């Protein structure tokens, strides 16, 4: 059938990860990349899941998904100790290697309890109950000035109090290397924060660092023309009435133009279903007539059109130039949700790279 298969070394793992707020699978990709198996997925939205489900191989004797994380830590519950907490989460997530988390950015409003009220306290209760050797984190490029250095100070802290070192922790300059850009991958803008943690019994860290993410770039980027689909179908072209709305709008969006082989795309967001407003690709609209006369049969021929479903996971990484092998079982308006609120896939394969030989360390250790 369509349904996903498994990788060629099945049914023999390198190393056992998690795969927290998942998402439809961004980080997970590149550590499947190195030969990880996802033992345990935790994702609130069902679209997703379902998305997640159709492009990955799960197999039920040795994985499992949770909706609310919140039912395996018991955080929302009272007369829970600490310990029968910890104990109820590894009923429901396995032991693991490596510990990928997308948690979304929250002020610690009721500030290991000066994060409660958070997502974050769940991941480092899961953190805390499984010791995992690594874990990856992921959130917004704008951290470290979050409610006024707060969050990332709590963050922090609570990292290094749980036993974990967290790669390039002592450099928060303009220049951090935690700071990763989608850019240098895949033709967008898209920078996202990065905390790489190693337990520190376990003497892994020793000379790892961001900065050689680097050395992961491809020789020759992709361009963003060479992700564009040939054909594409007439509903993608922006109405009469939506491009004047824009241009007007504009005079008081974003215009790619393919033909350029350097131009890069602004991020795609969250709000791009809306609309498409950020990343349109031009076919052909001379200024000069719009500027002249808006309604010109001609020029109206030529009006921008928005990225199609199959183009925003190629501009993800999800997806190969020139191929369709990511199954999209959601409307345009749910894919269009799903990609603008991943990781871009190149950025964590290339973070997969940089710590394969940690984690063949650590799982040499642990079969002693």
């Amino acid at each position: 059938t369509l349904l996903p298969k498994p990788p060629e070394h099945h049914p023999h793992y390198a190393f056992r990860f998690i795969d927290l707020f998942a998402g439809i699978g961004g980080i997970r990709r590149g550590f499947e990349s190195i030969g990880g198996q996802c033992v345990f997925t935790s994702e609130w939205n069902k679209h997703a899941v379902r998305t997640y489900k159709a492009n990955h191989y799960c197999d039920p004797a040795t994985h499992h998904f949770n909706e609310d994380i919140r039912d395996i830590t018991l955080s929302h519950q009272e007369g829970v100790s600490d310990e029968a907490a910890a104990e109820h989460i590894r009923q429901h997530i396995p032991e693991h290697d490596v510990l990928l988390a997308g948690f979304p950015c929250q002020p610690f409003s009721l500030a290991a309890c000066d994060t409660q009220g958070t997502l974050f306290f769940d991941v480092v209760r899961i953190i805390d109950a499984r010791r995992p050797a690594m874990f990856v984190l992921e959130n917004v490029k704008n951290l470290k000035s979050h409610d006024k250095g707060k969050t990332f100070r709590i963050i922090m802290q609570t990292l290094d109090e749980l036993g974990y070192d967290v790669a390039d922790a002592e450099d928060n300059g303009p220049d951090d290397p935690k700071i990763i850009d989608g850019k240098h991958f895949l033709p967008q803008h898209r920078e996202r924060i990065v905390l790489v943690g190693f337990r520190r019994d376990l003497n892994l860290k020793a000379d790892f660092t961001l900065r050689d993410i680097s050395e992961c770039f491809p020789a020759q980027r992709v361009t963003l023309a060479q992700l564009l689909d040939p054909m594409v179908e007439a509903k993608y072209i922006l109405t009469p009435v939506l491009w004047k709305y824009l241009y007007r709008y504009a005079k008081k969006y974003g215009m790619v133009y393919p033909n350029n082989p350097q131009s890069v795309t602004r991020t795609l967001s969250a709000r791009y279903y809306k609309d498409g407003a950020e990343i349109l690709i031009d076919r052909g609209w001379d200024m000069a007539t719009g500027e002249k006369d808006f309604d010109d049969p001609l020029n109206q021929q030529h009006r921008p059109r928005r990225l199609t479903p199959r183009e925003c996971a190629r501009l993800m990484g999800f997806e190969a130039p020139g191929e369709a092998k990511f199954r999209i079982p959601v409307s345009d308006t749910q894919a269009y949700r799903q990609f603008g609120n991943s990781v871009v896939v190149p950025v964590f394969a290339a973070v997969a790279k940089l710590l394969e030989p940690k984690i063949k360390q650590a799982v040499a250790l642990r079969q002693e």
